[PDB]
């Protein structure tokens, strides 16, 4: 199995644990530790892994990984597949923090013109997910999972943590497989997050916040202030029904157009 991976996986990105040097930790998990350090004349991340079910999430990152290649995407360095003592995933570091951080920890007010360029970064890399011959739904989208340089720019990632007719609607919607419309959605969310500097729901915990979008059709308030392409992309990106919501090819297109006008 781990030979399929060894085979698949472009030689290149074949790392030995000897050629990766471990400074420092800078998170934990389910998985193992994740270091920060030095590999092949570049300062990286290394996700170091510690059962089945562990291997297969193991292969599965990596071939993700292998094929992410867009400026607005987590860089994959390489991976170390000798033995499974030895398994590592090894990224490009990048020091600006999350954008959570920047946005309710470090609260810095920010341009207008700085808010979209984040948020069309981010744009940009889903429509990259998405528009891959096998796309990937990212599924976790969220202020945590954006990376920022420190000019500004942001890069998506991902940490790692009957009849229809008379069915009820949250029965209805476990029989029906999620698409790649559900990155939309959280999207949206961070869109609202970056204009407004605020935590959506932030009064709120997070599973109660996720039962009033889900049950009760409540999505974070749309001032008059923010500007009507973008709480128009706001409307139909949190749309409860997935089929409403835009593509990333869209948004990226009404959110350029903004960045003129400013
Ligand atoms: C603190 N500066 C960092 C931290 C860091 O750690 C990471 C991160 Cl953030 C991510 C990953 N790996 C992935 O994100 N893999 C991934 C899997 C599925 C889908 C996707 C994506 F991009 F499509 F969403 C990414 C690994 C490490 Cl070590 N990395 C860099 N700078």
């Amino acid at each position: 199995d781990i030979l399929l991976l060894r085979a698949g996986l472009p030689s290149h990105f074949h790392l030995q644990l000897s050629e990766i040097e471990f400074h420092e930790i800078i998170g934990s998990g389910s998985f193992g530790k994740v270091y920060k350090g030095r590999c092949r004349n570049k300062i990286v991340a290394i996700k170091r892994y510690r059962s089945k079910s562990d291997v297969d999430m193991f292969c599965r990152e990596v071939s993700i990984l292998c094929q992410l290649n867009h400026p607005c995407v987590i860089q994959f360095v390489g991976a170390c597949l000798n033995d499974p003592s030895q398994f590592a995933i090894v990224t490009q570091y990048i020091s600006g923090g999350s954008l959570f951080s920047l946005l309710h920890e470090q609260k810095r007010i920010l341009d207008l013109q700085s808010k979209l360029i984040i948020a069309v970064d981010v744009a940009k890399g889903m429509e990259y997910l998405h528009n891959l011959t096998q796309p990937i739904i990212h599924r976790d989208l969220n202020s945590h999972n954006i990376l920022l340089y420190e000019d500004g720019h942001a890069v998506v990632a991902d940490f790692g943590e009957g009849n229809l007719r008379w069915m009820a609607p949250e029965v209805f919607t476990q029989c029906t497989r999620y698409t790649i419309k559900a990155d939309v959605f959280s999207y949206a969310l961070c869109l609202w997050e970056i204009l407004t500097g605020e935590i959506p729901f932030a009064h709120l915990k997070p599973a109660a916040a996720a039962a009033d979008m889900a049950y009760h059709h409540i999505r974070p308030p749309i001032g008059y202030s923010i500007p009507k392409p973008i709480s128009s992309l706001l409307i139909r990106g949190w749309n409860a029904c997935p089929e409403g919501r835009p593509e990333f090819s869209e948004v990226v297109m009404k959110l350029e157009e903004c960045l003129c006008n400013i």
